């Protein structure tokens, strides 16, 4: 419903300014998946993920940050932070889930009125960006897709997102 599929790699660039949703582990890893494909395309929002997580480390779980790509003004990263660890020390699929919400509520109420980053580098009204993100939790946090998806559908009527599917 507000979900729209499309097929291809979200990283191939795009005309219109927009934040790439990834879901991330507190421990400061962009170790493997689609964020270590962010750590080699954006090292400085790298930098910027490492040292929110070293200031604050599993305390983060729940909350989104909002990071410049640095390199193309038109793309932000959002950091959704869902486990404690990653890889196969990741957290329980509930809790995970859980964890999506609450982040992905955070960058809402972001959105209507987390961006320390932002600072000097946003081009646009943060809500002139479009919502997008690959199938988050499914790859190496092991969440079948379906049950994030009824995560994303409950924000019906208030965020609207593009989900790419390789
Ligand atoms: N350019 C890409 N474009 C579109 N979709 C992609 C891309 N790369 C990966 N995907 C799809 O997105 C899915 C999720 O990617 P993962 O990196 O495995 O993310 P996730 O399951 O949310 O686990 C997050 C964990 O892994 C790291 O990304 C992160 O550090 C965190 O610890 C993958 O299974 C894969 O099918």
């Amino acid at each position: 419903s507000n979900i729209t599929y499309v097929k291809g790699n979200i990283l191939k660039p795009k005309s219109y300014a927009r934040i790439l949703i990834a879901s991330c582990n507190c421990n400061g890893s962009w170790g493997g998946g689609i964020a270590y494909q962010l750590a080699l395309r954006y090292p400085k929002a790298e930098k910027d993920y490492v040292e929110v997580c070293e200031k604050y480390g599993s305390n983060l779980l729940g909350k989104c940050i909002l990071l410049p790509s640095y390199e193309n003004s038109d793309l932000l990263i959002c950091c959704l932070f869902t486990s404690s660890f990653g890889g196969s020390s990741h957290g329980e699929k509930q809790s995970i889930l859980n964890y999506t919400k609450l982040a992905l509520d955070k960058l809402k109420t972001f959105r209507e009125a987390i961006g320390d980053y932002l600072n000097g580098h946003i081009k646009y009204p943060i809500g002139e960006y479009k919502l997008e993100m690959p199938q988050i939790n499914s790859g190496i946090f092991g969440v079948p897709w379906k049950e994030t998806e009824r995560v994303l559908e409950e924000f019906s009527g208030d965020m609207s997102f593009t989900v790419y599917q390789l």
